[PDB]
């Protein structure tokens, strides 16, 4: 407790330890570093995107709902725009509150009109399917995969298509995530259809969130160090417990050794998911001691670190393909204009989320977020953001699989599926499209056993906690920023000092969700019982 | 919003409001005056007990769970005998997390023996009574007393006796109250037999809690007028909507008049639980514009305001008499020493919460609590609390009504029950007893139907908010501080800005409890259908 804090990794996970460590380690700023492997902001490797290029969004997935985690961080952090003592919650509800999120064209095919989405479309054998998965056990699902459990019907109902859409999920992915995600949302299962539970920031996450959480560290006084990429710990392990001794890391070319004291406490995010990203664009295209370097080595020392190669095994499993659209007005944003809640430009939500197009052999995906998405971005620009799934088939238009087609040819498909593929030319000049290939940018979503991710806090271990979306909690990775706070406030307080399922209002909201809204089987027994009672409120009416 | 605020009453209930008005409706204290209707401190009307008459016991019933107000209000207090920056949170905890609270001897019958408390000793019938109670809509129950909705063997179980005992009930009083504990306590229905969920302070809960609290706000510079007791407020009603204008007080014998302006608000404790209590002691006996006046008033001016004659009508119904004990050592803290959990003058818990004698007619309980209960108190002595329900009837040893029997009588029903009548000389002039006979202690048990009790904010007031004992929420009223806190938040909540009984588990809790440990009706059902499930947990094992 006259202690120094190392913590590997630039992101939300890394500051938000650095956070619980100000707040409530009682530690300070003075004491905290944080080690980075960037140039040191964005000009060569572009920090995120340039306005006269075409922008490229980091990548990728970046959506919230309302958690108490978001809350209790972002209560404390100054706000972005506004004047003391406002701060980033103040104005993450004030421009959320006004205008609430919901989507009028969630699903759309047949080129051009919406595939409806009012229930989720489950039948009676899918309803049983998800029951049937929620009551396994988690030591009996090791390994299996999304369509080995599930039916071929399941995986086309209206269900499928917005949850695989959602969180970018593969059909040969874990089954252990869409099993936390029922026994986590069945109050909001609802949701998945009309975006309600959803709910974003102003700008980027980037922008309205970390930038005034990083400028709240440097006005605490913490230490960054760039250019520094770790590869290893050297650590000791007498008597089955294990303390961090050295960082070894490559500091711009040279080995480098940090000692760490026995009071010392490292926190390390271990993965990646934008490693080998290629990024072409418009007309070229993609072509393909890391970071998982560091969780590598972690492997070799003991089991209680898990199985890497699980997760960055196969590449072309854990893959798909984002690009991020500029677009000067054109059909394109003609065309959005009547698939949009307000208006494009009205500095409102738009799209209200992903509209996801069910009939597209690339299963193909795209959101225009409130706009302007950037601080910087003109008035008349606007900035859509598009990817796929499936990397291996032919298009609906363009009969090219999508990794090898760019640019122009994805405006096609797009196009296409929009109802406006005779206006193609028109849209492809005026708007600049990036792409982004990222190999890794589902490898936390692949399949597992048991023992493959170490926990927060590994058995034994003393001064090191791991972050980040491939490490064992009890709960789910399917939300990126949400998994990364949550690990970072385990490991601070494991390291010094210290529902929603079970709720019958919950499971009678989720059964008739199942069940399209209308009535489930014991609902017409539960209100003969119930409807002259006390409990008459947990039931909804029926027609 | 440069307003002040008034406070009517001094009391757990007033000084909350004060601290919710600086926290979180960012005032200052110095817009925040405290209308107390004391003398000045302690002197002639005695402030709380002097060490050498034999302590007077504030009257009465002060027992405390583990709820969410206390942790958010008492975690922003400055510690009672710890410094900076230690709170009265962690004083709280900190003797209490080390000696956990659980009685030994709870229920004693036969002159000296304990009868078995384990379970709570329901048949079958009785179990039914309990649950068809908990789904009775609320509607339904006006004026319902316990003995009319009960059977007659059902107020001889177990149950009963704990029940009765714990919150010093009468069985002609408001069942709501009842059916209210079972919807908030069925996970901890259990606690009622070892007292497991009860948590107490180092000493009183003033000396304890409300101490730290007054300096905390005298050091945040709130203002306080004694001798000042308000008997009405004038208050304008256009459009349906109402407004206070003054407050009628008569401050030391005479009339005055003090002006609120439109931006400000009036926080008002409406009834009184110690009016006419009779403080007669060991030879002695009790004989027989107040505080009723201004809900009284306010009753005249709307019904939004309820019928205080409903709960004041009848002080025969509202009345129940206690008594300080203090013993230098003598057989009767001898015999104490048999049935403690620790020692008295251990310092840690001793009875553990009350000790209530069955076959007593009074309906006789006393509690040791730790000792000391005062800070000035010596090591040689005990300060024990006594009271009983029952005014109506002969003693088991002394054939007296207890109301007419008095002090060194009192220890003869008290040592008969004890098992130790035979050595009373002993202990009557070793021991000094004060004697409280209140005849508004149980008002706000008294029966009521829907209207009676105004809201925390009457349907149409705009800045006056009421406080305690005596107004609807939605919750009980049967622990006194924890309903005086939580009204006092929704009344500056209210006017500024701003669940367990659902969950599975806690039914299996409940049943189990109900039905004396054994397994419930469905339990051998529902643990074939889930022992090899993910809802295992759920359930409690078998034998």
């Amino acid at each position: 407790e006259g202690r120094k804090a190392w913590i590997i990794g630039s992101g939300i996970a890394g500051l938000a330890s650095a956070f619980y460590l100000i707040r409530d380690g009682r530690m300070k700023g003075q004491d905290i570093t944080i080690l980075d492997a960037v140039g040191t902001p964005g000009g060569s490797l572009d920090g995120s995107g340039n306005a006269e290029d075409g922008y490229l969004i980091r990548g990728g997935r970046e959506m919230n709902w309302n958690y108490d985690h978001f809350w209790d961080l972002f209560q404390d952090i100054p706000a972005l725009e506004y004047p003391s003592p406002y701060s980033v919650l103040d104005e993450y509800r004030a421009v959320n509150d006004n205008d609430p999120n919901w989507s009028k064209s969630r699903l759309m095919h047949k080129q051009g009109q919406i595939r409806d989405f009012s229930t989720l479309g489950l039948s009676s054998a899918h309803q049983w399917e998800l029951i049937k998965l929620l009551l396994k056990r988690k030591e009996d699902l090791d390994d299996i995969t999304i369509e080995q459990y599930f039916s071929d019907s399941f995986l086309e109902t209206n269900f499928w298509y917005l949850w695989r859409s959602m969180f970018a999920f593969q059909n040969w992915q874990s089954l252990l995530e869409v099993k936390l995600y029922m026994h986590r949302f069945l109050d909001a299962i609802d949701g998945l259809t009309d975006m309600s539970a959803l709910v974003f920031p102003k700008y980027n996450q980037y922008d309205s969130f970390v930038v005034p959480l990083v400028n709240y560290l440097k006005g605490q006084g913490v230490n960054v160090e760039f250019g520094t990429r770790v590869y290893d710990l050297d650590m000791t392990d007498n008597n089955g417990e294990r303390t961090v001794t050295s960082i070894l890391a490559k500091v711009d070319g040279r080995d480098q050794k940090i000692d760490i004291g026995a009071k010392d406490v490292v926190f390390a995010l271990t993965g990646s998911m934008t490693e080998g990203t290629a990024y072409g664009d418009l007309d070229t295209a993609p072509d393909l001691s890391s970071d998982w370097a560091l969780w590598q080595n972690l492997a070799k020392k003991s089991h209680v670190f898990g199985k890497p190669e699980k997760f960055c095994g196969q590449p072309s499993r854990s893959m798909w393909e984002s690009a991020t659209l500029t677009c000067k007005p054109s059909p394109l944003t003609e065309r959005l204009k009547d698939l949009s809640i307000n208006d494009p430009y009205s500095g409102k939500t738009v799209t209200g989320g992903i509209i996801t197009f069910t009939d597209s052999n690339w299963v193909l995906s795209f959101t225009c977020n409130r706009q302007p998405h950037f601080p910087t971005q003109p008035d008349d620009v606007l900035v859509l953001w598009v990817y796929a799934l499936v990397m291996d088939s032919k298009g609906n238009h363009v009969l090219k699989p999508m990794p090898e087609c760019t640019g122009r040819e994805i405006l096609a498909e797009l196009c296409y599926h929009l109802g406006i593929v005779d206006q193609v030319d028109e849209v492809a000049r005026q708007t600049k499209v990036r792409l982004a290939l990222m190999p890794f940018i589902t490898a936390q979503f692949m399949p597992r056993a048991a023992g493959d991710r170490p926990r927060v806090v590994p058995a034994g271990c003393t001064n090191l906690a791991l972050l980040g979306q491939f490490v064992e909690t009890s709960n789910d990775i399917i939300f990126t920023m949400e998994s990364s706070v949550r690990t970072a406030r385990i490991g601070v307080y494991t390291l010094l000092g210290l529902p929603t399922q079970y709720d019958v209002r919950n499971l009678i909201k989720g059964a008739r969700a199942l069940n399209n809204n209308e009535p489930f089987m014991g609902e017409r027994l539960l209100h003969r019982l119930l409807d002259n009672t006390y409990f008459a409120h947990i039931l909804p009416p029926l027609p």
